[PDB]
């Protein structure tokens, strides 16, 4: 059909948290765009509050930027820069392999874009493999992060006040990568952002998690059997057989007090010290770069 004057909208390529997107073409500027369209109908009116948290984010390293939000129809619609695969897609057509050069080359980008979220006074709460993107042309091999649906204010715009430590809370973002504490229900903080990275570097070094494909009975109780074998897991058991790099960063990021300032560069540091200790080169080319 036709949206925004300006837009001619696709046939569906994914979904988000909270909308369903659509490929789309910018008829008067000539680029390709993905569209997100919800409902201006119920109970929830999620699109416009992500909108703001994207342009308050806009002009970050690897935050897209959003060409359009207004409501036509039936729907809210924000209109986006067409993006790449995701990692998880990289991911399968890699053989679900990346080589440890890709990894530290994916963790150094992937802790910036958690940094600079951060920096803006929010928390993304769902970091996992199909949240982030590779660019396109130009930015091919910038690491794109989306979706802030789930997204929540950690401190105050001019004060700073961090939010207060709260506990019995209900699990928010993708069971397989989010933090201990997190499954213990305490409110999700800086540190958590951090942790679940290091479960998604550890997953591209696997193929898979030791918690990953258990089974029980009511998608809840899984939850309980992901959270136990998450916990009975020692660190240096899940990352036995790689780089110690990978249980440093884990284990510093599970001591990080809930209102902790993290110390990215420090995260940073570990990975690229590797990077140099295995004599890798810094063309910054991806596994996937190499699919002849
Ligand atoms: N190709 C492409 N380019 C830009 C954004 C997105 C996109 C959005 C998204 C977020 C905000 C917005 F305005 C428009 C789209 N939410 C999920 N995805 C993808 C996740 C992986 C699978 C395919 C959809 N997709």
């Amino acid at each position: 059909l036709r949206v925004g004057n300006r837009y001619r909208l696709g046939r569906k390529i994914g979904s988000g948290s909270f909308g369903d997107i659509y490929l789309g073409t910018d008829i008067a500027a000539g680029e390709e765009v993905a569209i997100k369209l919800e409902c201006v109908k119920t109970k929830h009116p999620q699109l416009h509050i992500e909108s703001k948290i994207y342009k308050m984010m806009q002009g970050g390293v690897g935050i897209p930027t959003i060409r359009w939000c207004g409501a036509e129809g039936d729907y809210n619609v924000m209109v986006m820069e067409l993006l790449g695969p995701s990692l998880e897609d990289l991911f399968n057509f890699c053989s679900r392999k990346f080589s440890l050069k890709t990894v530290l080359l994916l963790a150094d980008q992937m802790i910036s874009r958690i940094e600079y979220i951060h920096s803006k006074n929010f928390i993304h709460r769902d970091v996992k493999p199909d949240n982030f993107l590779m660019g396109l042309g130009k930015k091919g091999n910038l690491v794109y992060i989306i979706d802030f649906g789930l997204a929540k204010k950690y401190r105050d715009a001019r004060t700073h006040q961090h939010i207060p430590y709260r506990e019995n809370k209900n699990l928010t973002g993708t069971a397989r990568y989010a933090s201990i504490n997190t499954h213990l229900g305490i409110e999700q903080s800086r540190r958590d952002d951090l942790e679940s990275l290091g479960y998604v570097l550890m997953y591209f070094n696997l193929g898979s998690l030791p918690w990953q494909g258990l089974k029980a009975a009511t998608k809840r109780q899984k939850y309980e059997r992901i959270s136990e074998k998450k916990m009975s897991t020692p660190i240096e058991v899940l990352c036995k057989g790689y780089p110690s790099e990978f249980a440093t960063y884990l284990n510093f990021c599970r001591s990080l007090r809930f209102d902790d300032k993290p110390d990215y560069s420090y995260l940073r540091q570990l990975f690229r010290n590797l990077f140099h200790r295995q004599g890798f080169s810094y063309d910054y080319v991806f596994d996937w770069n190499m699919l002849k």
